């Protein structure tokens, strides 16, 4: 029914055999078969399936109202075997700020395999439709994006995508099942890296991969089995144990995103803010009609390499690290850590200046998330 | 020093700061950094390096007398990323009854991107000077291969390989490196589906993949941190400890290998054997060259299907399932189980007929296994 | 700061060593000597200290404001540990109604080794003064009680355990250390069964004691290292991760449990509510005064077995299982489940009546739970 | 069968609904009931009974010829529970070099409940006779003992016990089922530090009892389900996994034992061995008629502290820490680390002198062991 019920009962994460009311880990690699060919309950090797790969392959598939799910090794796995739904000449629009990882797999792996990719600005739709080549076959969209927050029309993106034959995918890593459904607005396919909000807790690196049609299933399953980067049974459990907590998580940190941005926008020392809240941010009635809640990542602007480092040394409660969807709220400087290879100009241009900060909200308490960093910008 | 002592004592599998004489389990994403870019152990992120990964890939790089080990969620994600080393146009040289799973990556994933492949009988290695284009850039053999346990000649093809400035790849999963040392012998590149002997204990699905070439080294770990095929902690745990007893269940697996052959030559309800340890077995002594022990998997023919079945039916010890490497004795019908997709006339053919049993030796008792196997024989 | 930030950020659960976000499991039994009683970090051997269990072990003694922690394999076995602080001829004073497992281990375990017991009403905390002997050198109180809730005055407990040289035990699990820290109340030593709600997700069976008192403390260490009843190090993990989202878990089980009881009170199917929430229950001013907040325990008479049954049978969202604190929601029928041996007049006369139903609120949507419920008496 | 085959085979090691040929991890508290008291394979809650617990339970009972099998969180903890079979007035027999462990937990905790106590040197079993008193219940030996492998007469004592209604336990640790079961010679209960050898690889802390005493089965499961020290499943899990190769490790083991002594005999350096083997070991007969192999802990004198510690300075494959049955060979002082509180002239009196060492042989190579250990001393 609501949400929060969804994420306890949805899928199946029991033992019908013992009623064990967690999913058994199944560390094992192949199974007995009674009878050449009868399998048990349908297992006979693990690459190809695991019963706790299973659970929380159903999971995924459930929470984004779809009928398959795929568990990989990572989210860039689950990226690169969507990618390999494609053939060498087959072209790939992206929307042009694409996470880092991603942008690096298609230009420097993809492209030698003869698949060929255009970044496009996806914020106007119209892009998309002049981008679009006789070679053309997919469209991938993150929504929002890294670390500026862009967002992109969904409903638009899959109805470009049906009129022209495209395989449609959205990595909604940052939204979360909880938030926005690509499923549900006619895209083919959705994607997470489950290392960020869904597993929630730093511990599983790991890539989920959901989708309603039948065709491009068996072509994802094929692919899995063939190339192998499949999710392990630890992995797996450890990630239908944090999605339980997902929605009380999510809720947590709306709460302190909306306060964080109230504190950021009457700083003095802060210039810029970017979250898709703001009413004034590019295509925020999209995102408003197509997610009911927030993602915990927001991007602001203090003046100079010197004061965002001051800012990280100042915060007793926001920790230096990489990657996002943390219990504990994260902060890094994107011009040092994910854009340093790009030349400083181009840096400026695009908006990762030097001073640009990107926290990632976690589930401190709000009051305190909010007077820790406006403290820490107090010193500046 | 010696190979069991080295089994225990080569890599770093203890924890430095504790002192905890097994490798930690790193469930864990990330890591926190004391300034931006100051990584306290040389970790960041989990995709891009994990203590307990690190600690696999020391085992193998070790075990294999290499520079470099990689860890992978599966061996056909290990193989996948060495064949990602080649561009679209590049041409790899398989040998012709390469295992299954590799022969489907190749011919279904691969072909796709342009890469191109020719299976050629290796055990004569003027196939391989005859196969070669000015295209062929990568040359993969394993060996022993798969049911029938064709030799190839390693150091001769590690020198056609250099000649012709092809990367040089064994897929040495059969023979493991407590037997065969690939990269000794010139090769550049030497994998494992540790989901075999390795973990030995059927419960970890995993690859995988050592070099001692710097630049090898440097383009496999861009792909394994871009397509993200990377082993779990968990699993990587659970290889470190299973490698540990390697030696021991490798050397009983041998014992009752050669007591089984015995008695399946002397069998009349067996026709034709296949083992490398066999005199008259081709290349017999090319493998005694390269090899100072067998690999576990035995071939062998009996009369037809319902002779197979009835031999699965009857042994107490050898038990139906898919894999190998498991401590308890396998049993299979390869033209039941790995080929019944190919026209029975072409099985025929290739000597994969219906009769055709492969068993794969466990670490029980010697004289249980063969008495066990040849009474079964025996209702025959 | 604030409960949700120190629940985060409270304990050591990060390595020093790598910098991981997450504690790693030390899934070891030993650990090198630089030189005979040298230790690197002060380990030695896992029975007596293991690091992931000391992660847990400063987790609850942060969370209660205590100095020392300790992890036992059960709630029981930590409860074992601390009666074993007693001798032979020792008395011991514990609430009536007292759980079952800890009525069973001192009536059937420890009298047959000299420990003497008495249950008193400890509502009325006179009943202590009255049963104080000269023997008497332990209180031990659970507030509140199951199934019926009963709150007894810790700081009055406490003041009576000082004037008369008592060791003062809470079994603090119902309200876990986010509402109740007795240890701040004056009482000696709080215990959990963190199987419930600190774990929170149904997966871990363990035991956590918490203390300030230095000698108590070396008496626990010694106990513990000599009885061996310690918590291994994957559930110690598994506890460190669940603890995380506590305060959100317990937050949504409260508005429900408050949601939920407004029904119950409504509806004619059902009779009495016993919760510490309801300003009519006995000692509902002790409970505000003690505690900030609510268990999601609830009991409410229906008519008969047969009504019980039937409410079971009829509600989606409530799960016919053993334990509480899970993320699901649970129901149970004491007088068949838990109190099936005592006979029916006295089960009657302690109030535990045929129609007496204990659910215990998880965290589904508060008014998915409501309704549920609410729909299923009505089919009463 | 044979006993290596019976390590594979032996127990319910596998998934019958999946077939998974390993048993899954059962991470879990609790099980659905389809209705009050219908379980559907037996679970109702993790601390009464926990089906990868069961695993190992029957493995244990399976592999010493009992009926019943038990898993506890620590050798202690097995010990404990067997003792709580007693009451306040019974009298236990042990040997008088037994474990330190069990002499602390006998002399400073259950002498504090009234459990009488005498330690009597069984090496002559009519000390146990001459021992017993009228409140006499329980005779408790270890054979071989730590750290000077005295060896007691199993049969014998089990007469004893049976002739004067004593339960028997026999602490197997040092030999494993693999070479002595005293079940089969009429003891009432087995049990074993699972730490040590059984799990085999230094990453687990356990304790497994078995039994073929239906009545002594049911008195332990009541302790075992009231005081709560039991194995979790993660940990059982790694016993069933560590075990399969006991039998491959053992015999490894048993080799290097063998060499080994030779060489400490022969070496001037060297004065007096310690181990049944020897056959003018005390009891050396009677250990060859209850025995068919050998632990692998050694023990012989050096000079002095000081050619002990330069003897473990100068060993490579010897590591200095605590426990034993390692796959690494393990090194240390008993009068530095297990018998430094004893007064120097009772540990001299004891045998216990300065210069005593102590060996667990590994699984290493044979020569390189012997090797290394006599070029060690050959720098005395
Ligand atoms: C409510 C509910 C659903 C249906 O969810 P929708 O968002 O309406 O598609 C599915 N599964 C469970 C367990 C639910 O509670
Ligand atoms: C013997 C030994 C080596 C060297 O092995 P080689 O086979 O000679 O290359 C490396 N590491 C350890 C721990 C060893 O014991
Ligand atoms: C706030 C805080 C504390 C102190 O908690 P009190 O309830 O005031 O005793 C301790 N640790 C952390 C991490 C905190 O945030
Ligand atoms: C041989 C065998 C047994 C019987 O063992 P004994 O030592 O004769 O009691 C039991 N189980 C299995 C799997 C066996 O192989
Ligand atoms: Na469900
Ligand atoms: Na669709
Ligand atoms: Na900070
Ligand atoms: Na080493
Ligand atoms: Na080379
Ligand atoms: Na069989
Ligand atoms: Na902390
Ligand atoms: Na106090
Ligand atoms: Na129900
Ligand atoms: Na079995
Ligand atoms: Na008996
Ligand atoms: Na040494």
């Amino acid at each position: 029914s609501n949400k929060k019920t969804k994420l306890i009962h949805g899928g199946h994460t029991t033992d019908d055999y013992t009623g064990a009311v967690t999913t058994p880990i199944y560390q094992t690699s192949t199974y007995l078969q009674d009878d050449i060919g009868d399998l048990r309950q349908g297992y006979e090797y693990s690459r190809t399936a695991n019963p706790t790969r299973s659970s929380v392959e159903s999971v995924i598939a459930t929470l984004e109202n779809g009928k398959h799910g795929f568990a990989f090794s990572s989210g860039v796995a689950a990226i690169s075997a969507v990618v390999m739904l494609l053939d060498k000449g087959d072209h790939i629009i992206l929307n042009s700020d694409v996470y880092g990882g991603t942008y690096r797999a298609l230009t420097k792996v993809f492209t030698r395999f003869g698949i060929e990719v255009d970044f496009v600005d996806t914020t106007h739709t119209d892009s998309i439709v002049q981008a679009i080549r006789p070679t053309t076959k997919m469209l991938f969209i993150e929504t929002p994006s890294n670390p500026l927050l862009r967002v992109t029309d969904i409903k638009k993106s899959a109805e470009i995508a049906k009129e022209h034959g495209l395989i449609s995918v959205v990595d909604n890593t940052f939204m979360t099942p909880y938030y926005q459904n690509p499923l549900d607005l006619g895209i083919d396919i959705v994607l997470h890296s489950a290392t960020k909000y869904l597993g929630g807790h730093s511990d599983v690196v790991a890539g989920l991969v959901a989708t309603s049609d039948d065709k491009l299933a068996e072509r994802l399953a094929f692919i899995s089995n063939s190339t192998g980067g499949i999710l392990g049974p630890q992995d797996s459990y450890l990630l239908v144990r944090g999605i339980k907590t997902l929605g009380l998580r999510m809720e947590q940190i709306n709460r302190s995103v909306i306060e964080i941005i109230k504190m950021l926008q009457a700083h003095p020392a802060v210039q810029q803010v970017f979250h898709p809240s703001i009413e004034s941010h590019l295509n925020h009635d999209v995102h408003m009609a197509q997610a009911d809640g927030h993602t915990g990542v927001i991007a602001f602007e203090v003046k100079n390499t010197e004061s965002a480092k001051q800012l990280i040394k100042a915060t007793s409660y926001y920790t230096l690290a990489e990657s996002l969807g943390a219990v504990e709220s994260l902060i890094s400087v994107p011009a040092l850590m994910t854009h340093a290879s790009i030349p400083a100009d181009i840096r400026a241009k695009e908006g990762i200046t030097d001073g640009l900060v990107r926290i990632s909200v976690g589930i401190e308490d709000t009051e305190d998330l909010v007077d820790d960093l406006k403290q820490a910008l107090d010193t500046l």
